[PDB]
């Protein structure tokens, strides 16, 4: 709605306000637009102006994280923007620059793109059951995410991608073991054990303990990464198919190579409804619902949605195993 038209990569002023709502369609985007929604977020958190950021180097270290990313099904560039914008969404709905410092706010952001990083489509317990050079590199803790993490700071020590250059030592090292200890949190295999030191905080939650802020910070970024289903059905929905194309990729190579396959990649027992109704009802759920009670503005925009994506999956289920009630 302006008097000539602009590049793509130059963001529309509806863009940029929409890019602060969790019902942002992710799809609609080209990289160069998405690496454009990126760069914004950093300058608009003030993270460019409060950590002296060069600009340029903001623009070559997203381009080479974009790089760096894999062309996988799910877990490719689209997702780390994915989780990025979700993570810009919380800030704004849970006005969590009342709560964190700057320093918190650029480890959340940081972490959240980088934490998917060279990923090569195969989850940790197919790393570990197949002794892949990874699983051996990472004497099977959490292969995948350490190699993440690993990945980010061998882009970050490119002077030219140097985001945190003009950072002095001991911030680059407080940035370095937060951006650490989130990206090796989102390792699912965690995830119960996570919840459990969260909800024994919460007990009795303190914004000026470290160790309450860390887990909440945890919490966050593990929020983000799984949210895909917090979106509009129409952007949550074609995300469920990518992931079971790369689980279906994994279990279709275990059992070539004769290794465990877990029921939940079993292209026999999955389906779509199947798939999302448990991770929704006990993963994703009570998660959101403990971090409503520090952010009580997350259940009409986060809990609801999963409340109908829920409900419609059910739905789905059910004209789904009648469609088998013909099919043998
Ligand atoms: N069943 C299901 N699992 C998901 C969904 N989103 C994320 N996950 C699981 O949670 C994990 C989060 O780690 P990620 O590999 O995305 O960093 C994914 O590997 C995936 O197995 C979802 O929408 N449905
Ligand atoms: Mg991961
Ligand atoms: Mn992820």
């Amino acid at each position: 709605g302006s008097h000539m038209t602009y590049p793509k990569y130059l963001l529309s002023p509806e863009t940029i306000e929409a890019l602060r709502k969790p019902t942002f369609d992710v799809w609609l985007w080209e990289p160069n637009e998405m690496l454009s929604c990126l760069e914004h977020m950093y300058h608009d958190l003030g993270l460019v102006r409060d950590f002296s950021i060069n600009p340029v180097t903001l623009r070559r270290w997203l381009f080479c994280v974009h790089d760096n990313y894999r062309n996988n099904p799910f877990h490719n560039f689209r997702h780390c923007f994915c989780v990025a914008q979700m993570m810009y969404s919380m800030v704004w709905l849970c006005s969590l620059q009342e709560k964190f410092s700057q320093t918190d706010i650029l480890i959340l952001m940081t972490a959240a793109i980088c934490h998917d990083l060279d990923h090569p489509g195969y989850n940790n317990t197919y790393q570990i059951n197949a002794r892949t050079e990874l699983a051996v590199r990472y004497n099977d803790i959490s292969p995948l995410e350490n190699h993440h993490c690993a990945v980010a700071f061998q882009i970050l020590a490119e002077p030219e991608c140097n985001i945190f250059s003009n950072i002095p030592p001991d911030g680059f090292k407080q940035i370095r073991q937060g951006m650490i200890t989130l990206i090796l949190a989102t390792d699912m295999a965690r995830h119960a054990e996570i919840m459990d030191s969260f909800k024994e905080k919460m007990e009795n939650f303190d914004y000026s303990n470290e160790e309450h802020m860390t887990l909440l910070k945890m919490i966050l970024i593990k929020c983000c990464d799984i949210s895909n289903e917090v979106r509009p059905m129409e952007v949550a929905e074609p995300w469920v198919d990518c992931l079971l194309e790369e689980y279906f990729m994994q279990s279709d190579r275990e059992k070539s190579e004769g290794l465990p396959v877990a029921p939940f990649m079993d292209r026999d027992k999955v389906t779509k409804a199947t798939a999302q109704i448990g991770f929704i009802k006990f993963v994703l759920i009570p998660m959101f619902e403990t971090v409503t009670k520090l952010f009580p503005m997350v259940e009409e925009i986060m809990l609801q949605p999963l409340w109908e994506s829920r409900d419609r999956y059910e739905e789905l289920k059910r004209i789904d195993d009648a469609m088998k009630e013909l099919q043998k």
